[PDB]
């Protein structure tokens, strides 16, 4: 549907510290930390990131706190932007909390994050900071994590696409990674032809359509990588997230196992297991995956010879943001006998004066909210703010198109010129895939540490 | 739908200047040239615009041409850029000819171009020096086009979002700029205490939902504009890309007529009407919407004392681009027995081995064909470049989200790496909207005309 607005819906509308600590403890489990660096490095450089940055330490539920920071920010911000734009609060301290989870449900998981989930500079340099390896499907993001500095050595960067561009090849082993992933005999061909030092990991479909070898091809994958003189030592897989069930990741690690003793039949002797993303990034829990995972991991991956990777990407970077709006025009419209019937029945609205409230915000579909579309994704509109009763309301975008339609014709407070809307858990592919649509852009930017480093 | 692909879905799929040249012959109408501009000028400034941008003239159907600087431009990369990357072909003489086209059919209306439909400065430029208006819909459109020098006074300027930012009202005024439109009361509130020096204009519904005033709510405009000592002296509107016929013209311009009527009864002496944009580009012709709605102009605004006015968007830069993309990765799929029998009775791929190709290319939805969805759009892929039996293929994007698929499970015929896939008329809001996602990106471009004005 649109842009959930379950918040109001009713006529009555009205009404981890410790784990972080822990993780930067070590230096538990018997399994080396992740990174170069040693403990007292890595809270340096995190902290460096932070003085780099200048983040605010405003230590603490989540809606309250997220409503809280946009009063303050917003106050600050009246008082190189103008007041009424459109301004994100980036909680550098939510990607710490969550690499401390990660490395407390699953200690035997180096994750590799996904820079795509938002390429911004900040949140690689913190993760790079924190150990994390890094996942980038173009040379562009190589040449970001590369150039920013954030890796000592290419071997922490897996061209996790696999379907690379020859280009995308050549600038890969010019600048000396290693870890590729492949899915189809061709794409062996083009990486033996263009880079030799690779250590191909084999992609294997889970139960998308667009990558992942068949179970069944993934023996003539292996034929044609030792016919190529490919040395392949990996096996990854991705889930995406949606998948309801919880035995799909078993599922997927059983048919890893099987490629495992397919690949042991032909001489190759793989190191390398890579799980994928999909993981949830907000509070099927993070827990109960970890949980499902764990078992099988420990029996079948438990020798010791075999790295266990993932590519996390929403996962870090779901609860880390909130975009802010406001309304900055509005018109109320006469409704058709035929619809005013309808609203009558199902919604809690007043329809004694059949009047359409139209909203329009700085901040489309065309821009950060393009999630809509690309990312399937229904996120919460919050109104920071006499009774403001509940008219059917249509919030658009500042572009003068008219599919900039974030909501269309549902209950909602009323609201005037001048008010903000806050979208909580607004970090997750959007603004990667933001659009310079109109000119408009959310390019204020604000740093907030929920945790305590520095 | 997706993607058409009609050019290949039978078995055997195998088989201007004069008018731009007089457009150039002002020193026939009563009407005076559009620009400040002499014909001396105009010509030397296009000239100048052609050097500025090492525009090479190409002289010559639209396809075969196409092709032809395609086959020119892609066995010439190999001989900044990778030879494998995608470019488009922007051709400017297109640009200039539409203007012409313009001018012959509606020589009594000067254009104001949509910059929103691409901020590329090739093409404002060239449109300046053209002699065309300008049409920003955010503060920062109105810096492109006051930064680039491209307009001697502000008055060719029209700040025609209906809903408009204080920020942008409040720029507009110490750049400016005077001519502005409205929709709601609170908008003339918003321009009378923001931006006194303005000339609103009144923007009428069409026969719609985002923008346009009801024809009801044109009084409570006026009286509002004539409370808030608002000087109003134009109507606007905007019919959409796409509508029933030309009777949506009538009506609106007769709509406009009776606003016009009405403000005069309110104390309003108007001087300028603007009919919008939504005429087609490609080759419901223009010619035809022009006929038909020049002899109501004529007929109702024949008086000489109001102007009038337009913002045609991608009538201009419709058929200016050419996307051209590399399928770099390819592979082969099983079909389930029941999808195998649909195929069979309608798919002329004969169905015997049940194969599904699937292709990458390097630009995708993510990208320029994110008009797919935004504008609901469906350009014609044709491949440049033995046999070519028509397969099952869905071609995919380089991007490796599992959604970014140009075209699913339709016939086409049969693909390797290195060849070439040609896109047609993708100059109106492909690369305007074009988000960033992976680094993916079209950086490369190439400047041909098919007119030689030089």
């Amino acid at each position: 549907a649109l842009c959930h607005v379950s918040r109001y819906n009713h006529a009555n509308y009205w009404a981890s510290q410790d784990l972080v600590d822990l993780f930067f403890l070590e230096g538990f489990s018997p399994y080396p930390i992740y990174g170069w660096r040693t403990a007292e490095e890595r809270r340096a450089a995190v902290c460096e990131v932070f003085k780099t940055y200048n983040v605010v330490t405003r230590l603490p539920t989540r809606e309250q706190y997220w409503r809280r920071l946009s009063n303050l920010y917003t106050q600050k911000g009246v008082k190189a932007y103008e007041p009424e734009d459109p301004f994100y609060i980036i909680d550098l301290g939510r990607v710490v909390e969550q690499m401390a989870r990660w490395r407390h449900e699953l200690p035997m998981v180096r994750p590799y994050f996904a820079v795509k989930s938002n390429p911004q500079p900040a949140v690689l340099e913190v993760l790079s900071a924190l150990g994390a390896g890094f996942d980038c499907a173009s040379k562009e993001e190589i040449h970001m994590v590369l150039g920013r500095q954030l890796v000592a050595s290419p071997d922490d960067i897996i061209f996790a696409n696999p379907c690379k561009q020859l280009g995308d090849l050549r600038e890969a082993q010019a600048c000396g990674v290693t870890y590729v992933t492949v899915d189809n005999p061709l794409e062996m061909e083009k990486i033996s032809r263009l880079m030799p030092s690779a250590h191909a990991i084999i992609r294997i479909k889970t139960n998308s359509t667009k990558f992942g070898a068949p179970l069944e091809d993934v023996e003539g994958l292996l034929e044609a990588a030792r016919q190529f003189n490919v040395t392949v030592c990996g096996v990854s897989f991705h889930v995406g997230s949606g998948n309801d069930d919880q035995s799909a990741y078993v599922s997927a690690v059983r048919d890893a196992y099987q490629v495992f003793q397919q690949a042991v039949q032909y001489g190759f002797k793989c190191t390398i297991l890579d799980i994928g993303g999909g993981f949830p990034g907000t509070e099927t829990s993070f827990e109960a995956i970890a949980r499902t995972i764990r078992p099988v991991l420990a029996e079948l991956f438990g020798g010791g010879d075999v790295t266990i990777i993932s590519e996390p990407g929403r996962y870090f970077t779901a609860a880390s943001h909130a975009l802010l709006m406001n309304v900055f025009a509005s018109r109320t419209l006469r409704l058709s006998d035929v619809e005013v019937s309808r609203q009558a029945f199902q919604s809690v609205v007043s329809m004694d004066e059949p009047e359409e409230y139209q909203y329009y915000v700085n901040d489309g579909l065309y821009h950060s909210f393009n999630c809509i579309l690309f990312d399937h994704a229904h996120p919460t509109l919050l109104l920071l703010n006499a009774r403001r009763p509940l008219r059917i309301t249509t919030i658009f975008g500042p572009t003068c198109d008219s599919m900039d339609c974030i909501l269309k014709k549902q209950p909602f407070p009323e609201m005037k010129l001048g008010d903000w809307l806050l979208v909580p858990d607004m970090g997750s592919y959007t603004t990667a895939a933001a659009g310079f649509f109109n000119g408009f852009a959310t390019r204020r930017l604000e740093w907030v540490s929920s945790v305590d480093l520095c």
